């Protein structure tokens, strides 16, 4: 029911075999070291995607909010020369230090991702032009805007490939042309209209939808749209290993939390699933004022923000 560190070990241990991904057991006990707390007070869940042998990962989705960066570095988890810390550092310390931070780990890599809840909608102007981003990163902002994705609720930092995910809400329905035209940013090939109809059909009214960007050239490696809390029963078609992945990957909490995203690139597109396993992740998520799958996905402010 609760979070034991134990249990954490041979769950990690037992998921990443099950689902055929590596493992690093040293690795993965000095980030339990590192961070027990930060897993125990927050929501722990399980993360993977549809690419063959692809890591498990597991995240904590912070309660205790705290330097987990510093954290990762006193530990030997991240490099302290590494290049992506001045924007991390920059987008921590906007708002008077509001954001916190919460970590993404592979089970064969070790840290992953550093990842800031800003804590209300905030003008994508405001994240995209922190002085710490180069100008090629910073001119995306008008890309963005003339898509009318102008707020922003979160953003990561990726260690491993020097790139950020940021997530927009958009002012929906999300109708086909829009799609379109985000999916166009990523550069790789039109789908046929089943998989964007499919999308469409479990997106809220107000989307969410992660853009990633290399922080060195500024190019658009990857868009991804999201639905959160999809029950069994009504999840969208799915790769085996997905599949796979949901039935394998041990959830405790009283409300069960399955995310499917749906991961365009010219790289080659792909199926994110994520799955609650102890602290709570809906009662997380319900905080960070996201919306469920066959819920009312109306955002007022961000309705109020456009009028
Ligand atoms: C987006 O769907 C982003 C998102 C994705 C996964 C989790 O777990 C939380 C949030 C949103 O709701 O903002």
């Amino acid at each position: 029911q609760e979070f034991d560190c134990e249990r954490f070990r041979a769950d990690i241990r037992a998921t990443a075999a099950a689902i055929g991904a590596p493992i690093a057991h040293r690795l993965t006990d000095t980030v339990l070291e590192a961070f027990r707390d930060n897993f125990a007070q927050g929501a722990t869940l399980w993360k993977t995607t549809s690419q063959p042998g692809d890591q498990l990962s597991y995240s904590f989705f912070s309660r205790l909010k705290m330097d987990t960066v510093s954290r990762a570095i006193d530990a030997g988890l991240l490099d302290a020369a590494h290049p992506t810390l001045a924007v991390v550092d920059a987008w921590s310390s906007l708002y008077g230090g509001a954001p916190v931070q919460s970590g993404d780990f592979d089970a064969g890599r070790g840290m992953a991702k550093t990842w800031l809840y800003f804590g209300g909608l905030r003008p994508a102007e405001d994240i995209l032009t922190v002085p710490a981003l180069p100008a090629s990163v910073q001119a995306r902002l008008k890309d963005f805007l003339a898509l009318g994705l102008a707020h922003v609720r979160f953003a990561a930092v990726d260690w491993r490939h020097h790139s950020a995910n940021v997530y927009f809400r958009g002012k929906g329905p999300l109708d086909t042309v829009q799609f379109a035209r985000i999916h166009a940013l990523s550069g790789s090939t039109p789908p046929a209209a089943h998989v964007v109809e499919e999308v469409l059909a479990y997106m809220p009214e107000d989307y969410c939808v992660a853009i990633t960007l290399d922080l060195h050239s500024g190019d658009i490696e990857r868009v991804c749209f999201y639905a959160l809390k999809v029950p069994k029963n009504a999840l969208p078609r799915i790769p085996t290993r997905i599949a796979r992945f949901l039935e394998v990957a041990p959830s405790h909490d009283v409300e069960e939390c399955n995310v499917i995203g749906w991961s365009f690139g010219r790289s080659g597109d792909y199926v994110k699933a994520e799955r609650s396993y102890t602290g709570n992740m809906a009662e997380i998520l319900a905080g960070w004022n996201c919306f469920f799958h066959g819920e009312e996905g109306r955002d007022h402010d961000l309705r109020a923000l456009h009028q």
